[PDB]
């Protein structure tokens, strides 16, 4: 389960991670205290993982997002590229996906020129082939539904 | 114009976005008014887009995530397409992008069942042909990595 | 559930459909009465839908196979096209994908130029796109695993 | 060599794989050791070749199908893979295709988590790249159609 | 029905087409007007389709050769193409074709400014888009072989 | 040049490589020893290169055509494929070409299976990757345009 | 012809467009009334057609280059494209092609932003689809060849 | 840095890159050594990289041109490929691009005997698969843009 006053705590934390413990418990309709616990209930099982403003990438210099799809090079190998480029701190998300390519990252820079680097880096550094498509506009992102 | 000060507020509040202005204050050896004022602007221009809880899609039953790249059926008509799915809510997010395709969304959905009644929604109400690439794991996502 | 001797069962009848009332009783470790239960358990829930002989389609006369894949042309119509091909006897089986295309059948044939015929009997009858890939080859069929 | 008596064994035996001689007999006009006799060079030709109970694959615990195309990373070895695949259980078809692959794999997987990880034993055993298409409903299957 | 016979006096047509039936006779132990028999039963079964002089496109000022794959912009209607093509001189070869186009045309043009000409007469009288491959050089071509 | 007495010849000659010494100086305007003439120049400058009667590959046996395009892997090796294939009777002809893959053959094959063959064939004598297009449907083939 | 002197010439100035008449002159073996003779006949015939200096494009604010490529949706209506996006100041060159689409256009523009907005305006001012590559790096430009 | 005089220059500079000092200096009110000084700046710094010669590539022999895309065969060596192919003169230009591909290369030769054994030389001196488009009409190009 999730009862679904846990439902209505979820979606109202996703809309706006800055809602009160206080302004909460009116929407819901519940007490300061009954909230508080529900929503730490909630972080202890997995569910909120985590409390993020939305920064947006270009104001603080990021003029290039891009999807890089990866494939390794050598299946003898160990298929650990995510393990491998986790320090590499440009690559915001990293998933595993059924396709033609086995992993896809969404990797933001400076400009078309760092991104030529920084495939170049990802590419000796975990042992992949690499094929980016440019992001040319957000219209909007994070919108979690919660049904 | 992102000075210094700026600069960690933004990192902090990728960090944590519930992170109370008293905690920031010291952070940033400013008084809790100069905090809360240096947010504001955050805000107002473009840089702080909003405050989420980050909740796992899973724990709320969306077992399936897919990318689904799209390209209009007649793309001489200005182009309509993240406006009209704004209002379908298993998107997540919309890109534009370079290449072939026009946009790729993010999707998530209950089950492969639901995943086909989704594209059909998407291919009828944008007028597009869509490729879907079925996400199998996250490994990491929203590392947001202010420089 | 599907309690591990109805496994042995299934396992046994996939191998094997002809396989009788009494020399699965032994392999199973039952009676020619306890065994026949099971089976009819089995067959109603549904979990063995029916039992076939498995034709060599070349001797039959289908020298051409072909996976075929289908992308109705107007998304304002109804997605029917498994419905509307249903009636097609060439076609054996009809998939609903996550890819580029939205079905994919597979469809056996006399020659290359049965298949050239099919391919617009398929198009007009639904009203789809068609993508043909031809077999050259089947090294095994309908391996059914019993985890 | 199918005469019109051959036609309608392997007909029958489509359509009821446990059809017993008796009423195969009586459906072709001929004695039950005429076809036992019959049936059993349909069996030592290439005509049917072998009997299997049709299993639901969800029934047994495999929730994700897909297919794989597959291709060698060295093509100009003489081709192992069917062979080398042939040990992996969870692959059940495997035909070679003309076009840009080499074959086509149906497989059945409990989960996401573990198509990935047969996506790498495929990728390792037979030293191929993959493309993986998620089936999402199996409309009807198996129609096998005798002419 | 081709026996030995008509096997010999195809592969000697095939070598030369202008061979004199005084040469196909002696050549096949028959009389001048068993082999003028057998050639037009040839002729008017499907066997011997015509009779060609092999001309040197180039000497006749066909500089530029190319491949081009065509596919309908509205592939519902039935399709029209080689027969709406043939009127089209620089055309010298239409065939169907498996996979994502539907016909293949060899072409030849005095010019690469011929060709893109060309290539606008066929997306109209088609109404068709277009794949063209340069042909560099011919290093054999008709080779036709008689087993 | 290519005085048009001579075009009026080679288009005669394209058409029916059977035409008359006799019947062709009528349509041309000439004598019986004028069109000799002309014909033996035409066949030494390299202008007409053979006759040939054009046969039916179905009648004889040929039921797949396929083009197949090639690349050869290893660019430190001299590339010669057309020589290394040319002793492969299933292979009628080889061009050069601009495009994704250096060759183009055309080739003709008693069957699907036959194909399969040819091109591990291919692909260890000539030292390439294959990708294949089946032919459905000859609709002409030929017809040589003579400006 | 173009007599090698003339040829001297124009490598010079392909190498050097503010190379002297004098200058010029020594290297080429001739009279500063010589050469000056034979530049301007070069310019006359359609030989030099201009002299330019070479701008990079990143320190004027070209942040974004990209190829285009663009096919007519109409085969119906003239193709006219060329002249079409001529009054475009931000592509910079217009190539028709051979391959998968119609033209190539070399485009510059100040962001990733501004190139969604070329592309609408491409797309409704020709009437066309468009596909971009982006270029990340210039790595060596117009270094003309003289054989 | 570009104030409203450098971008006055290097307009005329890029319309006409023999411009004398003197029309210069009476274009940008300013004195023929301020200029002088002006256009030397702008040649140490980024932005005037030379000046040439815009050559007829027709009128000196080469009346083919292609884009030659190409991808290395092995990725994870740090790729060397302009450098490698600086050397060969009829590369006129090489961009590194994102997408599918690695570079683009504008390459231009006196005929199609002699692209195929450039592509042979491409191949083998860079290690890479190469997709030539071959140019049938340059319409404009160079048109240089300072905005």
């Amino acid at each position: 389960a999730l009862d679904d006053i846990d439902r209505i705590l979820v979606r109202e934390l996703a809309a706006d991670g800055r809602g009160t413990l206080s302004e909460l418990a009116t929407r819901a309709g519940l007490s300061v205290s009954a909230v508080q616990s529900r929503v730490r209930r909630l972080e202890s099982r997995g569910v909120v993982q985590g409390y993020s403003a939305r920064i947006n990438p270009e104001a603080v210099g990021h003029l290039l997002s891009a999807f890089v799809a990866i494939t390794p090079l050598d299946p003898s190998q160990p298929d650990d590229a995510p393990a491998r480029l986790e320090h590499i701190e440009e690559v915001e998300s990293c998933y595993s996906v059924a396709g033609e390519e086995s992993y896809v990252l969404l990797v933001r820079v400076a400009s078309a020129r760092a991104l030529e680097d920084l495939l170049q880096r990802i590419r000796t550094t975990a042992n992949v082939r690499t094929r980016s498509t440019i992001i040319l506009n957000t219209f909007y992102s994070d919108r979690q539904h919660i049904p």
